[PDB]
């Protein structure tokens, strides 16, 4: 759901289009349970913004993809319950690591490719690599 007709000025970090949208579980350092968050990906520019599902207005933050990296995790996942299933690490330009969680086993992959597609950018930008 991304559409607007004569609303408000157009930011810069959002001077692009959406490729994929959904809720993801962003981990933390403290490692105290996960927290559902609406992770929105936008290519050109290549950035990942995540807002609050409860409501909120602005994005809690953003993840630079100017030269981020995508990778899969181990995620044992075996037995029952499955504390955490379908995860993946996404390294940024700062080397920052983030472990997200996809609902379906297809989303986990899609997301990756999703981020990759954006991160892939089309060259010509702020430094880039």
């Amino acid at each position: 759901g991304s559409s607007g007709s004569s609303g408000v000025i157009l930011k810069e970090e959002f001077r692009g289009v959406i490729i994929k949208q959904g809720c993801l579980l962003k981990q933390g350092h403290r490692r105290k349970n996960w927290k559902v968050r609406k992770f929105i990906l936008r290519e050109d520019p290549a950035y990942l913004h995540y807002y609050d599902p409860a409501g909120a207005e602005d994005p809690l933050g953003a993840i630079h993809l100017r030269g981020c990296v995508v990778t899969s995790v181990e995620s044992n996942s075996n037995g029952r319950k499955s504390e955490e299933e379908n995860l993946f690490e996404i390294i940024t330009a700062d080397e920052v690591h983030y472990f997200l969680q996809a609902a379906t086993p297809k989303e986990r992959t899609e997301w990756i490719k999703a981020i990759q597609m954006a991160s892939r950018t089309g060259k010509s930008g702020p430094s880039s690599g």
